[PDB]
């Protein structure tokens, strides 16, 4: 068997936009995300699937059933977010110099918090309290994340920006968003600190910059192709993280971290190790050096330095790179660039999303983070698009084993949170990509246990990969699968 520390928790992560809607009265029509996925031009272009989040799994109404199943599965930790748009569905009073590039401070005080409170949707706040109270009553440890991509429409009209019009609310291109995010985060901690165990400011901010402004075929808002604006968004997001960290700390003493989308960068050949280092620099270290070391482009900002207590690792697959004349390049046919339901160029099976099976990458990412910064970590996401559940039992046990390995090497990793408990709205892919331990019937909103959920229950209830399931620490046999 492979046993975990007594204090290690197995759990799940989920997102509000992706899981909340689907029961009567649950619709949140007031985000950039909602506008984006309903947009007729985006649908016609096939940038989004045409599936709509309001037909989702219905966590807003059915949370007790989600939590019931989690409890029965032996889970002891959950990471969820509050949707900013639900709390402030209408715009806030303006503050603050918009033309100032750097936001070095955002003052939070009692009177400001009490004024914000006048504009907050109390029905939503109360409902979130009920959800989180139910969660805690199951003996679940609670990581509350503040932001998982959708912004209030009053801060970002993504269709206007897609069209090249920058005269309106521009999301992460505007420092107004930085100011309002810090105040929102402080406000939520002020309201919910009694329920929360740890905080995350954001989920996968690198996706906002990368898919929003470069990987524009992905259907991530606002889909405006610009290296320059991608940089501006990420700069603002970095400052927003620091100001939200300070904001939360002004009302709470609990840990505040951030959650990031990671890949394990792997060399095509033994001569490509330098290309791996460059890729890690360009995709990972620049961001964390900014919020941990205060380093940005080459200076040190004392208002950014030290603004992190823990790191949330989101890991799905690798990225293979090779050296080039000027720098490096990622390769198709490995990692997340494979055919769906096939095999990679390395002979490894791929998921419903075309993502390659590569559990060793999780060890790589965890140990790299540990050796560079020595901040403790949670694996905040790991999972696979697999409606049939063919690969997921292997994917689950294999990745969990790699976390055990990381701990054995000395890395401080305190839990593993699977993405996700149930199937949910996968943004531009709609409902077709099924990441749940539990399968959702979107017509009845019923939840079903895929066999991997029974495997997960064995792990979580024993706090170990038990002898009986050690054989799943292996690659799904490729011969019976599609090539
Ligand atoms: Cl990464
Ligand atoms: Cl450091
Ligand atoms: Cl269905």
């Amino acid at each position: 068997m492979y046993s975990f520390p007594n204090s290690f928790r197995f759990g799940w992560s989920q997102a509000g936009f992706q899981s909340e809607m689907g029961t009567p009265g649950s619709e949140d029509p007031n985000t950039d995300g909602y506008k984006w996925v309903h947009d007729p031009e985006n649908m016609a272009a096939g940038l989004v699937s045409g599936d709509l989040p309001e037909n989702g799994p219905g966590y807003w109404g059915n949370y007790k059933t989600f939590h019931d199943n989690a409890q029965k599965m032996g889970l002891k930790i959950a990471r969820l977010n509050v949707e900013w748009s639900r709390i402030f569905p209408n715009p806030l009073p303006r503050p603050f110099d918009e033309s100032k590039q750097d936001v070095t401070e955002v003052e939070i005080n009692e009177n400001e918090l009490k004024r914000l409170d006048e504009y907050a949707n109390k029905d939503a706040l109360n409902h979130y309290r009920e959800i989180f109270k139910d969660l805690k009553s199951r003996g679940l440890y609670f990581i509350l994340n503040m932001y998982h991509w959708p912004l209030p429409l009053w801060l970002h009209d993504p269709i206007r920006v897609r069209r090249g019009d920058f005269t309106g609310p521009s999301g992460w291109l505007s420092t107004r968003t930085v100011y309002e995010f810090a105040r929102f985060s402080a406000y939520i901690a002020w309201k919910f600190d009694d329920l929360v165990d740890e905080y995350s400011t954001m989920n996968e901010p690198n996706v906002v910059g990368g898919l929003g402004y470069v990987g524009v075929k992905s259907g991530f808002p606002p889909g405006y192709l610009s290296f320059e604006l991608s940089r501006r968004a990420m700069y603002n997001i970095i400052q927003a993280h620091a100001r939200a960290y300070d904001g939360i700390k002004s009302v709470s003493k609990k840990p505040v971290g951030i959650i990031y989308a990671n890949s394990s960068f792997q060399p095509l050949t033994d001569k490509d190790m330098e290309a791996v280092e460059m890729a890690e620099n360009d995709n990972r270290w620049w961001f964390f050096d900014a919020i941990i070391r205060g380093e940005i482009t080459k200076i040190v900002r004392d208002d950014l330095k030290g603004r992190l207590d823990w790191i949330g690792v989101n890991y799905y697959t690798r990225t293979v790179v090779k050296r080039t004349e000027k720098g490096y390049v990622s390769l198709g046919g490995y990692g997340h660039g494979c055919e769906r339901n096939s095999v990679s160029l390395a002979g490894l099976p791929t998921s419903d999303f075309g993502w390659e099976f590569f559990p060793e990458g999780l060890y790589d990412v965890l140990t790299k983070y540990w050796n560079r910064y020595h901040l403790y970590m949670y694996v905040t996401e790991n999972g696979i698009a697999d409606d049939a559940d063919y690969q997921r039992p292997y994917y689950l046990v294999s990745h969990v084993y790699q976390v055990h390995r990381a701990i054995n090497s000395g890395a401080d990793v305190r839990g593993y949170l699977h993405w996700s408990l149930a199937d949910n709205y996968e943004w531009a892919s709609g409902f077709s990509m099924r990441f749940g331990l539990l399968k959702v019937d979107y017509n009845t909103k019923r939840l079903y246990w895929r066999p991997s959920a029974l495997v997960y229950r064995e792990i979580a209830t024993n706090g170990a990969i038990t002898d009986e399931i050690e054989h799943l620490n292996s690659v799904p046999p490729v011969k019976p699968l599609r090539h």
